[PDB]
């Protein structure tokens, strides 16, 4: 897989961010994770975590996987990097997202994210507490 440039337009919630990608505004949904909705327990914490990570980054990148690049809502499906740190992994490692929505062909980083989840769970962090 390959990282490509994007710039932040606006944080939205724990697992969706508005980015400008090839010059066009798009809502991106993070691959392989599910954060609580803002109205649910840990939802505001997930939103805050992703907001801080993308707003503080000097460089955001998106990385598409091998399969579908947009979902049925027209959201981009990618892994997101903030100064080289994967947002998807960081949320899972902090117990603010569960690994989820693991569809065949878009699952390159599944085992990396499962390993982070196992660690967050061993630590009883957030959702796992
Ligand atoms: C993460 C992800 C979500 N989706 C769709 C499945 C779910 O459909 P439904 O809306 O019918 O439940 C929805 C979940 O996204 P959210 O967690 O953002 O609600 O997005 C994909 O199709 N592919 C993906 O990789
Ligand atoms: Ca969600």
């Amino acid at each position: 897989l390959h990282k490509e440039p994007a710039t932040l337009i606006k944080a939205i919630d724990g697992d969706t961010v508005k980015l400008m990608y090839k010059g066009q505004p798009m809502t991106f949904r993070l691959l392989l994770v599910d954060t609580p909705e803002f109205n649910e327990k840990y939802g505001p914490e997930a939103s805050a975590f992703t907001k801080k990570m993308v707003e503080n980054a000097k460089k955001i990148e998106v990385e598409f996987d091998k399969g579908q690049r947009t979902d049925k809502y027209g959201r981009g499906l990618a892994y997101q990097y903030a100064d080289g740190k994967m947002v998807n992994e960081a949320l899972v490692r902090q117990g603010l997202a569960k690994v989820a929505y693991v569809y065949k062909g878009n699952n390159t980083h599944e085992q990396l994210l499962r390993k982070a989840e196992a660690q967050a769970k061993k630590e009883k962090l957030n959702i796992w507490s």
